[PDB]
């Protein structure tokens, strides 16, 4: 375990939630290889080429005790918002819901997300 004066952070973890294969979709996608029982934040990122076709996607945490939402939009009012906070399970994952609404979806690009993990404790 590390103590606390020698807290530090992991973010480099990052990831691509799956692209939708329909134009409005609802599911879900689990994340794995996390230390089990850890505490993380999620937030968006983007380095990704609008597709100038409005796909817009929310993604929340169905863990318990999981609490916000993000938000993505690549269209004129760009989103790459919000974070989520969640606790892996006993396994090493959180499931996430993600709801899409995209105007046209033709070899969508993936959005994007960042993992940081404060590295304390046995956290
Ligand atoms: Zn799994
Ligand atoms: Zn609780
Ligand atoms: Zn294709």
């Amino acid at each position: 375990p590390v103590e606390v004066s020698q807290l530090t952070y992991n973010a480099d973890t990052i990831g691509n939630w799956v692209p939708p294969t329909e134009l409005k979709q609802t599911y879900t996608q689990d994340i794995t290889g996390l230390k089990p029982n850890s505490k993380f934040i999620i937030v968006p990122y983007m380095d990704r080429v609008s597709s100038e076709v409005l796909q817009k996607c929310t993604i929340t945490c169905n863990e318990v005790d999981a609490v916000g939402s993000i938000s993505y939009f690549d269209t004129s009012a760009i989103k790459c918002d919000g974070y989520i906070s969640f606790q892996a399970n006993s396994i090493g994952e959180a499931t996430f819901t993600l709801v899409t609404d995209y105007q046209g979806a033709v070899d969508p690009k993936p959005y994007q997300y960042r993992i940081i993990r404060a590295i304390v404790g046995n956290n």
